């Protein structure tokens, strides 16, 4: 599923991400835009053989099991394919664990390079929330 900007904002709000660990909703929408272009089916392979999955590009090196990342962890306790669903629940719940692990949203490279320090409220401007 390719979300619209305001559609995704509303879904993330319903799932408790607005101001989660102090990150306002626009941060999460901005991250998703640059990680996946709002596409739940996005995948990208990394140099070390791990793979990033879904709307927030969660990495199989630590967070999910895809059966092809030897020596990795599965800290969200899910198959990586669950992160590609049209229902964003699994991605949101795993993202909550990631953002709580000490480094905040700096875990998302695209957030750090394209959203951090910008006017992220623009990403939810005009949306009925
Ligand atoms: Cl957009
Ligand atoms: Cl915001
Ligand atoms: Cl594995
Ligand atoms: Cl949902
Ligand atoms: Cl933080
Ligand atoms: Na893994």
């Amino acid at each position: 599923k390719v979300f619209g900007r305001c559609e995704l904002a509303a879904a993330m709000k319903r799932h408790g991400l607005d101001n989660y660990r102090g990150y306002s909703l626009g941060n999460w929408v901005c991250a998703a835009k640059f990680e996946s272009n709002f596409n739940t089916q996005a995948t990208n392979r990394n140099t070390d053989g791990s793979t990033d999955y879904g709307i927030l590009q969660i990495n199989s090196r630590w967070w999910c099991n895809d059966g092809r990342t030897p020596g990795s962890r599965n800290l969200c306790n899910i198959p990586c394919s669950a992160l590609l669903s049209s229902d964003i629940t699994a991605s949101v719940n795993c993202a909550k664990k990631i953002v709580s692990d000490g480094n905040g949203m700096n875990a998302w490279v695209a957030w750090r390079n394209r959203c951090k320090g910008t006017d992220v409220q623009a990403w939810i401007r005009g949306c009925r929330l």
